[PDB]
């Protein structure tokens, strides 16, 4: 194995994730990637977007009584990429088809009407080089969006249109 | 567009930066990093950290009168790295006989009597990866703080004492 | 809810085949056949062309890492059809705008001057109308060769000289 | 040292190929680059390359209906280079995955059994080396047989031996 200290990651702890129940591991290298959104408030600095992270992590465990927040990495308007479950754990974004065979980031809020900032959109993909630098996703992995492989208006009209001219970006 | 990762540089244009007009070429790869503050106000919001490296930048251009801001790259508490005189641009920051043979990174803010939040200290640490995947920077280079090389508080009591655990770092 | 089972089809299973990762779906009825040839050895028997099989896979999914072999079908000198990506999974045979609306069935072996015994031709024929029967492929399917819709001596030339007799094919 | 320090190509209209109706663009520089073969026959004259450069474009414009030759170059037995879609404009060599992030030089000729002679393999090499000096190539690009990335035994037995002993070949 090499791992480097392939691209900035803000850490489970750093914004006071409850710990994780999740186990089941995902199989190296994973050849997916999809995008959502929250659908929920958006947020732009390091403070707001700490607790966004917090607050949907919260919703996850408490009321949908998930291991974990289902995404396997947040994205803030603050430019910052946060932990979810990881590139190693399987997460709950995309359904029992995809789940198992994808890692799933979603931008925190609401992208029908809105874009995000070009530095939360680097953040994302500088995440996934990342993520393939580490042997963690294949290097010729394809980009969906959550609406291919789900019936949902996530990522959102606005955010789906920037994704679909991704380099790896499949449908 | 791309790829429009590495490191997730903030580029000049988005924290409204004055056109470069410096170029003398750095001589690579580059051996060693100087690691500097601004001592100058701190910021914590993207927002914040684009109009304070605006400031200094400004600062330098209209006061002293040099090319562009004298660091190759600047670094907020927002968690960020501002794109300076970048990878190439030989820059301003540790005088005649290190300028040449280094870059040049500074924290915006005073770190005498305080750190720079983790999410700092992470953007810093993986620009320096960053630039080695490039050729930019040599794979063993050398981290000094500025005052190591220079007459100066710089980089402020706290981040030096930091900077001097980092395992590429030597006195 | 009637019955006319055409399956003389080797399944993936029984020529051992790894698991497929391909998820995309072709959509019923697929109008266009694509005839390729692997131009690989060919085998005369369901123990060789078996393992032919994972060998042509084993090119796909691990030196060129696909999804799964890139055909939907490929077709044996013993006389047998293997199951490839099957009649409802897009394969990977003939380019981004043939891919997604035909299905491609690849002769083990290199045809170029050679022609494929006559049971390997009933093998096809006969995969072609139990296609058909099942409303995979419209009664009025279009057949081409591999050459006919990108650069390449495939299916070679011996086989692509009786294909063009065919009663489906298409210029 | 020099501004244009580079190459002998032969243009479009000097081998008379017909208007390239192609817009879309590689991005410089560019960092791969995949070799194949035509897989015809080969030439040997500037008058004979000439007429082969304009048969291959033919087949790729006439009969498939692409907007201009597939290939960015082509090598002819002469020793001259043809001129293809060149630096700047994707061709359609290589796949969906390859073609936006290479540029595909194809040997004239095959080389299954017979090896292309020194002046082409001149050609080939100083075309590259002058890809990099116009920044069209990253100065580290990497060399790929066609069957590295896609499933067909171009650029032909002969000649994949010899372009796996290349400065920038990479696996
Ligand atoms: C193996 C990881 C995939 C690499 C993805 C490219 C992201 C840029 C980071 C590496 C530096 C490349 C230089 C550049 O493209 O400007």
């Amino acid at each position: 194995e090499d791992p480097p200290a392939c691209g900035s990651i803000v850490p489970r702890r750093e914004w006071r994730a409850l710990a994780s129940e999740c186990r089941e591991r995902l199989t190296r290298p994973v050849r997916y990637v999809v995008v959502s959104h929250t659908a929920g408030s958006h947020c732009d600095t390091p403070a707001s977007c700490a607790q966004q992270a917090q607050n949907v992590q919260s919703y996850h465990v408490r009321n949908l009584g998930w291991c974990d927040v289902g995404y396997n990495f947040l994205i803030g308007e603050d430019g910052l990429v946060y932990e979810g479950r990881g590139w190693n754990i399987k997460g709950a974004h995309a359904g029992p088809t995809w789940n198992p065979i994808s890692i799933g980031i979603s931008f925190m809020g609401n992208y029908m009407n809105r874009v995000p900032p070009p530095r939360a959109l680097r953040a994302a993909q500088n995440l996934l080089a990342c993520g393939v630098a580490l042997g963690a996703l294949r290097s010729n992995y394809e980009v969906k969006g959550h609406r291919d492989v789900q019936p949902t208006l996530s990522p959102g009209d606005r955010l789906y249109e920037i994704i679909q001219t991704w380099s790896h970006y499949r449908a």
